[PDB]
């Protein structure tokens, strides 16, 4: 589990989003995983705004953080998961590491803020949604 709180948004895996995620919604994408909803508070995270491919995650099934190197977001042929059927999931990007499924929605985190979240895993690797070119969701 874990969410990204920005201005009056909470971003988080489009496949944990709760009932209430759903009757404030702002946007979702199934292909990417990712739900943004409306907050009553202003949140703590600033975005990343950036190309890094360095970073830290924290793996919940670990309880650790742990530096990375990471792919730019591409589409990724993802296989079926516990949440997910065997397809395909865009704007993911991969590490060596690990992501098991309670894992998703932990950060991934750069020198310039919040890169992503945990979106998938297995094989060794662990998939990250990006947010970084969610550029609204640093206004309005
Ligand atoms: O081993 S995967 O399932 N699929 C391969 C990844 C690159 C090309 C296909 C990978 C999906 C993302 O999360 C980690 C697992
Ligand atoms: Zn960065």
């Amino acid at each position: 589990s874990g969410a990204i709180y920005v201005g009056n948004y909470r971003v988080v895996n489009r496949h944990l989003a709760t009932h209430n995620d759903w009757a404030n919604l702002v946007w979702e994408d199934s292909s990417r995983d990712l739900l943004v909803s409306s907050t009553t508070a202003q949140g703590c995270d600033t975005i990343a705004r950036c190309d890094c491919q360095t970073g830290v995650y924290y793996c919940s099934s670990r309880r650790k953080h742990y530096p990375v190197s990471f792919s730019k977001p591409s589409l990724i042929f993802v296989e079926a998961s516990e949440y997910y059927p065997a397809r395909y999931q865009s704007h993911l990007m991969l590490a060596v590491g690990h992501s098991e499924p309670g894992d998703c929605g932990g950060i991934l985190r750069c020198q310039h803020g919040v890169v992503g979240i945990v979106s998938t895993g297995g094989n060794g690797l662990v998939g990250f949604a990006d947010v970084r070119d969610l550029l609204w969701l640093d206004e309005e």
